[PDB]
């Protein structure tokens, strides 16, 4: 049954718009295969098209906004794009039609509507670019009857090992096609759909913009050569219209020019399936997908008071679809430093200068290939896999489709190396690398990241104890399926746990340091004077100067999270030998959080260092870090420590702002200093952990039940209203929120853990 379910999931999720880095494109979950991408741009002059043309995602003044209105990666969805520069409201509908043995079929409608400010006679170029990698695969544009290009549909027939036989059709579409009366029309046609079929070495096929411009430029050079000049120039759109040359190749460029509004379809027909897909199929499946999305949303994301209104529902749908609609498939080599230089052990004072010296040896090399199936923080700015982000992204996704989430966990855990390391940032392939400065590409095997994917595993453990529809929950409906998944993942989890302990260990024994356990103490590797990138809270203030005797209460809490998980999963597999070990680790972390990290004088948790005089010193900076044992679910409901944290969480002059909890307290000397990333702004991921823990305390007998209930109520309201208010004003989710003004700031399109707001609204943790 497990294998059966495995196979149905593979066939179900194979195809998608899995290229989140571009406005619209498709590719299957196969490294070297068929990929498509859309481009468009107005043409007004002889030189504007190069500046107007859209392909990879961006966010600036000339783009109003864009995003998925509805999406489900089993069925497809609809994306809206509001382009001010090109005067166009674009819509791209995508739909999957299950069938055959090769992952099924799919279709897309592309619709462009000029906005109110565009000239009614705007010319717009639209290109559908298609490429295929693979040694023994073939793709061929059937040539047109007509001399100079196509009056109707363009049909590409192809074959490969992974897809078998298939046909990909770009329809003629609806809309006015401009006509040139120039002499050029004798050799180039008066204006029509054209195809160029080309070949390049497989590894550059992703470079669609340059490949296309190299063809445009060759066209313009042909004009110059054949005496078409400024005495009497062809119209711009004709100058940028490729000469028709369909054929066989691993690249096919299909180019249309439209005057005014347009629309056209793309129909991918898997030959092994029924009859080929048609436009009338597309329209039906589109309408159907929406119905299904609507029904599932209302059930899984049942917004509770005071967010029951339709305004909130539209908001929740937008935040959710953008999160799930970011899922991408990535494939290629990544840049890793595998020197294991000994400077990276950071055992001396001043270690940061040493580690920089080793970095400047530049011993990094490309390795893999790797593949990854993952959601992403931000389409225009962070279109790739981030380890601790991914745990937050999957919490809402798992609610919607637990099997999709488990698939993404599996994907991430299959990257893990023999030591138990997964790189915090997955930059796979030249395409992914293109959008990332070289200095920032290299991954370091001593860098951890918060293990937030354990949070998702925890939700799945609890659910397991207590056609597309069936597939989405098959891992909890079939209890032997679930346990098998856990049996196979479990050794990897254990390895990650052991890896943390060997690589991110702090030093008790070697200092005058007293504590319940000799073993349990942690220090994030990777810190510079100014930063601690690996903890995820980049510039949150830490002991100065950084020092080999530092201990980090965040990191120790993340270890608590992990043991708790390994206890539940261990139990389920009756790994009683292991369960007993974890139980003692937990017990010790519980004690050592107190002995090493608790400040009586301050009433909160603190990181620790070693003095000038070699003594242990707490260094307290009140903010997210201070609450960590609480955020991560390690405190008993009656703990007096918990009571004191509830005081600090609730205190307006410290963390509590009208807009959510501040990353750092207004009292700390580092409030609003430096780059001010984690030194005052309100962050939805950490607020989310707070809300979940307040709620937990609120719904059990104990001395803080009602303080927690008051805080839960108000923080849930403040968080959701902050994000909603900004969405309404700007159309964006943002990375963080300003505690003084409420405004969203930094990275836009941040879906992204900001989307956790859909789970907060729907409550019932
Ligand atoms: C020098 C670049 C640092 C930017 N990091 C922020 C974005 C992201 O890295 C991806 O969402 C998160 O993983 C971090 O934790 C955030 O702080």
């Amino acid at each position: 049954l497990h294998s059966e379910i495995g196979r149905l999931n593979n066939q179900s999720l194979l195809w998608g718009p899995y290229r989140p880095n571009i406005y619209f494109g498709t590719r299957p979950r196969i490294g070297k295969s068929l990929m498509t991408g859309l481009m468009w741009g107005k043409i007004e002059s002889y030189t504007d098209f190069q500046h107007t043309v859209r392909y990879t995602c961006e966010q600036n003044e000339g783009m109003k906004g864009y995003g998925w209105d509805e999406y489900d990666p089993r069925r497809g969805g609809i994306q809206s794009i509001h382009d001010i520069q090109n005067g166009l409201d674009i819509t791209t509908s995508f739909v999957k039609i299950p069938g055959g043995a090769h992952g099924g079929s799919w279709a897309a409608r592309i619709k462009g509507t000029l906005n109110d400010d565009a000239p009614k006679d705007q010319k717009t170029i639209v290109v559908f670019y298609v490429s295929q990698e693979g040694e023994n695969s073939e793709l061929e544009a059937v040539p047109s009857e007509n001399e100079f290009g196509y009056e109707g549909d363009v049909i590409l027939k192809g074959r490969s090992e992974a897809l078998g036989n298939y046909k990909l059709v770009v329809t003629k579409g609806k809309g006015v096609i401009p006509q040139s009366d120039h002499d050029l029309s004798r050799l180039r046609g008066p204006g029509q759909t054209v195809v160029q079929s080309l070949t390049y070495p497989d590894e550059v096929l992703w470079q669609a913009k340059p490949i296309l411009f190299q063809q445009l430029k060759a066209g313009i050079d042909w004009l110059v050569e054949n005496k078409y000049d400024v005495a009497d120039p062809p119209p711009p759109w004709q100058v940028y219209l490729l000469a028709n040359k369909p054929g066989s190749g691993n690249v096919h460029i299909v180019q249309k020019v439209f005057e005014g509004d347009f629309e056209f379809d793309i129909l991918f027909s898997s030959e092994s399936a029924g009859k080929e897909v048609t436009s009338k199929d597309l329209e039906r499946e589109v309408k159907q997908a929406t119905e299904v999305f609507g029904e599932r949303f209302a059930r899984v994301f049942d917004l509770k008071a005071p967010f029951q209104g339709d305004n909130y529902k539209k908001f929740g749908k937008s935040m959710f679809s953008n999160l799930i609609g970011g899922i991408g498939y990535f494939y290629g080599h990544s840049l890793v430093d595998r020197s294991y230089a000994p400077e990276y052990d950071e055992e001396n004072e001043g270690f940061w200068e040493d580690a920089a010296e080793a970095r400047a040896r530049h011993q990094e090399a490309l390795e893999g290939p790797y593949e990854l199936f993952t959601s992403i923080p931000s389409r225009p700015f962070f279109p790739r896999g981030f380890l601790w982000d991914e745990g937050f992204h999957l919490l809402p996704i798992a609610d919607w489709d637990i099997d999709l989430a488990l698939e993404i966990i599996k994907s991430w855990y299959n990257l893990m190396d023999e030591d138990g390391w997964i790189a915090r940032e997955q930059i796979l392939g030249a395409e992914a690398r293109s959008k990332v400065p070289k200095e920032f590409q290299t991954q370091y095997p001593h860098y951890a990241n918060p293990p937030t994917l354990f949070l998702v595993l925890d939700n799945f453990v609890e659910r397991l104890r207590k056609l597309d529809e069936t597939l989405s929950t098959a891992s909890v409906d079939n209890p032997e399926v679930g346990l098998e998944y856990l049996r196979r993942l479990y050794p990897l989890l254990r390895r990650q746990f052991d890896w943390f302990r060997k690589t991110q260990a702090g030093d008790i024994k070697s200092y005058d340091r007293e504590a319940y356990s000799t073993k349990e103490a942690y220090r994030w590797r990777g810190r510079t004077v100014s930063h601690c990138l690996t903890s995820g809270l980049d510039d949150y203030p830490r002991p100065q100067p950084p020092h080999p005797g530092e201990l980090h209460v965040d990191l120790m809490s993340w270890v608590g999270v992990m043991v708790k998980s390994l206890i539940s999963i261990g139990s389920l597999l009756g790994a009683t030998e292991d369960v007993e070990f974890y139980t003692k680790v937990l017990d010790a972390i519980e004690h050592n959080l107190d002995d090493l990290h608790w400040s009586e004088k301050e009433g909160c948790y603190c990181d620790a260092t070693i003095d000038e005089f070699e003594e242990h010193k707490l260094v307290c900076h009140k903010g997210y870090i201070s609450l960590f044992p609480f955020l991560t679910g390690l405190l008993k409901p009656d703990s007096p420590k918990l009571g004191k944290l509830l005081a600090l969480i609730g205190d307006e002059s410290e963390l509590w702002s009208p807009y959510g909890l501040r990353s750092l307290s207004k009292k700390d000397e580092f409030y609003g200093t430096a780059e001010n990333y984690w030194r005052s702004p309100v962050w939805i991921n950490i607020n989310y952990l707070a809300i979940v823990q307040l709620y937990n305390i609120a719904t059990q007998d104990g001395p803080y039940k009602e303080t927690a209930r008051d805080l839960y109520t108000r923080l849930r309201k403040n968080i959701v209203e902050t994000v909603y208010r900004n969405w309404e004003e700007t159309g964006f989710a943002w990375e963080q929120y300003n505690p003084e003004t409420g405004k969203g700031q930094r990275t836009q399109h941040f879906t992204g853990w900001t989307s956790l707001v859909v789970k907060i609204m729907s409550g019932h943790h």
